[PDB]
């Protein structure tokens, strides 16, 4: 099981492309796209390359020899009009060759390669190497020095729709400069969006009849007296069970190793400069599961309350956002009864340069400035928008009854 072009093992799909075993063919995605001859004579429904063109490219590749390993089968040809250096994709990667991922998908040797006129990489929280080949500089703000591997990983994880400058959120000059420097910016969706778990936390709604005497839990009829109706006050708590004509109701209560290193650094920074008086730490010996405490911000209906949160970091932190959820119940339009948080920075607008401290600051701001137009709990959003006094009274009552 080796690539038809580079004659190599699949190894790392992030460095050689997804190894595909379709149509009795076995070829790397990067080897496939970066091949100079391949014309894409087919519709996208292998990524638009027919098997026949792949066979022709392999036959033409056997005609040429690699410049690193003197072995036949090389297909990628330095596109300089004068240079005749052909090679194997892994070879070229090892010896310093660069491959572009825009337009013609043209590669270049070490001699002929795009170059920049050129502390630590903020993404990996490590000292940047002295090899200028594996370091890339922003053209835009910071012009920061970044490890090439870190930028790529940010590119693979955060898709084209979300690949941007970690600081100024540049989406025109920064992606173009990265493309010119041989960074693959695939046109997909973000990795945290693609994973099968997705964000089911945010998409669950309360389905439970709380009456001690029910007319029946699992299944509520869509319509009729056997339908579901939710509390207008909290929304956290059948219609014929409610025993009031269909003709509003209120409930009785209402009447890997890089990730670990980054996490240790962020923990120390949080210890040195806490956002809102927040003390945070790992659960047991698991550094990827934290417990945190937030002292309710002054000038909010939550002032004086101490709210506890759970934080789970993904294995590819900070390239994917951490999962953050409230453990203490709170009356807020963007936090549901299970403690899930509808905060944009935990799903979208994520930048690997963001720290848990910034997340906690964003949560404090959300507590003080909710977003009722994108509500997780529509009833609370409606109360917030229509009757601010009632919202503040109930939030204050809940803070006194729970929280503090
Ligand atoms: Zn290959
Ligand atoms: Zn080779
Ligand atoms: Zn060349
Ligand atoms: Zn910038
Ligand atoms: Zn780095
Ligand atoms: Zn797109
Ligand atoms: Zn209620
Ligand atoms: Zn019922």
């Amino acid at each position: 099981p080796v690539c038809l072009l580079c004659l190599q093992e699949p190894g790392d799909p992030e460095k050689l492309g997804e190894f595909l075993q379709k149509d009795n063919l076995c070829v790397h995605y990067f080897c496939l796209i970066l091949s100079s001859r391949l014309p894409q004579k087919g519709q996208p429904n292998l990524h638009g390359f027919m098997p026949e063109d792949i066979k022709r490219e392999a036959v033409r590749a056997s005609k040429k020899i690699c410049f690193v390993c003197k072995k036949k089968g090389a297909a990628i040809r330095c596109q300089n009009d004068q240079c005749v250096q052909n090679f194997h994709l892994p070879c070229g990667q090892e010896r310093g060759c660069l491959s572009q991922f825009f337009g013609e998908y043209k590669s270049y040797c070490r001699k002929h390669r795009p170059t920049q006129n050129i502390e630590s990489c903020v993404l990996c929280c490590e000292n940047l190497s002295r090899t200028s080949v594996e370091n890339i500089q922003s053209p835009c703000c910071s012009q920061a020095i970044y490890h090439r591997k870190c930028i790529q990983k940010y590119a693979h994880t955060s898709a084209k729709h979300f690949f941007k400058c970690p600081q100024c959120n540049n989406r025109e000059e920064f992606p173009q400069e990265m493309l010119r420097m041989g960074i693959h910016i695939p046109d997909r969706d973000a990795a945290w969006e693609l994973e099968p778990g997705a964000f089911s936390e945010l998409y669950q709604r309360y389905r439970h009849c709380d009456a001690p005497i029910c007319l029946y839990r699992d299944s509520f009829e869509d319509e009729g007296r056997w339908r579901l109706i939710l509390c207008a006050t909290c929304g956290s708590h059948h219609r014929d069970c409610s025993s009031l004509r269909p003709n509003k109701w209120e409930c009785n209560e209402c009447l890997a190793s890089m990730a670990l290193k980054r996490i240790h650094k962020e923990l120390n920074d949080l210890a040195r400069d806490p956002p809102a008086q927040c003390r945070a730490g790992p659960v047991g010996d698991d550094m990827f599961h934290w417990q945190a405490t937030i002292m309710g911000p002054n000038d909010s209906p939550y002032q004086g309350g101490v709210f506890f949160l759970t934080i789970h970091f993904p294995t590819d932190y900070p390239f994917k956002p951490p999962k953050v959820a409230f453990t203490t119940r709170i009356y807020h339009p963007n936090i549901n009864s299970n403690g899930s948080i509808k905060l944009d920075i935990l799903r979208s607008q994520w930048s690997p340069a963001l720290t848990i401290s910034k997340v906690l600051l964003s949560i404090c701001s959300l507590l003080c400035d909710p977003n009722p137009d994108d509500p997780l709990v529509p009833e609370i959003a409606r109360i917030y928008k229509t009757d601010r006094e009632k919202y503040n009274r109930i939030a204050r009552e809940w803070t006194q009854k729970y929280a503090m």
